[PDB]
């Protein structure tokens, strides 16, 4: 019979009925056609397996054949598994940018991605411009941001400041953003966020030959070896340009160099399950490193034209809606 399923993007609940033969590819394809996403290479479908682990659904296999729970409907969360090297030069669509913004903002607010307090204030101002739009003294009274989770909890519990003083700080920058489109505010958030040291870094706990505990960061640029305490600053770094090959077997991982007059890098991770995820993320981040170098697609080009013209059509439908709003606001003035 048909198996019900739910997909939640950062801002949408979705319902599908899937046959027992449906593959992750066929499911994912109905998800992206529904929301209009074409920049599909960054994204995946995440779920909780039969051991409560968050896992990425594989698209070359049947959904029901994967370690999915005895739940009806089956739950999936549509998320980004890969990140761009530059948001402004790679996130074409509004749906792509919006989905990234929400997901990264979630990481920041949660403290998963470290964010200095002064940077969080600027970030929250762009998030406020995205949600509210241009600051108005007539509509944004003292207390307008009390209802919003705006800063990371390490920021709030480090500094004396209460909801009032913190709002005062953000509102200065919200005022400063007067004139910005909400979609450009979204893009400005992403441009500051992506410069965070932990941004778009998948960490894993590893050990070197000697047995000392370390962090492995897998990202769009390469692999990095961090210390047990400092996961902000890597100690050793391998760009995807110097990596010739990545493999693992019975906990031992070996990264082979491009320059064969250079040694191998050996590191050790303990779970088969995570090791498969390290390898898959390695494989995908290296495929994307190269694509980003080989010149732009005669599909990407057509989508960039599509998203650019749709942007001028948004700023024509919103231009005609502003003229009606400005006429109705002036008419409703002489009432009291």
């Amino acid at each position: 019979k048909t198996i019900s399923v739910r997909v939640t993007t950062m801002d949408a609940e979705l319902e599908f009925a899937i046959q027992p033969n449906t593959t992750g590819k066929q499911l994912f394809d109905q998800v992206v056609k529904t929301i209009g996403l074409r920049e599909v290479w960054f994204f995946g479908l995440q779920y909780q397996d039969t051991k409560g682990f968050s896992t990425w659904l594989k698209l070359n296999k049947k959904v029901t054949a994967q370690d999915v729970r005895k739940e009806s409907p089956l739950l999936f969360k549509f998320r980004a598994k890969f990140y761009p090297e530059d948001v402004s030069e790679e996130l074409i669509q509004d749906i792509t940018q919006r989905l990234f913004f929400l997901q990264v903002k979630e990481g920041i607010l949660n403290d998963d991605i470290y964010c200095p307090p002064e940077t969080a204030v600027l970030l929250a101002s762009y998030a406020v411009q995205s949600k509210y739009g241009d600051f108005n003294k007539e509509v944004h009274k003292s207390g307008y941001l009390a209802g919003d989770k705006l800063l990371p909890q390490r920021v709030l519990e480090q500094h004396k400041l209460n909801k009032d003083q913190w709002e005062e700080r953000i509102q200065v920058w919200h005022e400063e953003h007067r004139g910005m489109l909400r979609e450009d505010a979204v893009l400005e958030y992403l441009k500051i966020a992506q410069d965070l040291e932990m941004y778009g870094v998948n960490y894993f706990s590893i050990k070197n030959k000697k047995g000392s505990e370390l962090w492995l960061g897998v990202d769009a640029l390469g692999l990095n070896i961090y210390e047990q305490n400092d996961r902000l600053t890597p100690k050793i770094g391998f760009p995807w340009s110097e990596i010739r090959n990545i493999s693992f077997n019975d906990k031992k991982f070996v990264i082979k160099p491009i320059d064969k007059k250079a040694p191998d890098f050996v590191f050790y991770a303990p779970r088969l399950r995570i090791n498969k995820r390290i390898l898959a993320l390695c494989m995908g981040n290296a495929e994307l490193y190269m694509r980003r170098r080989k010149p732009d697609t005669i599909e990407v080009q057509q989508m960039k034209a599509q998203a650019r013209e749709e942007k001028h059509q948004k700023q024509m439908e919103r231009a005609m809606l502003e003229n009606e709003k400005k006429k109705r606001e002036m008419a409703e003035k002489e009432k009291e």
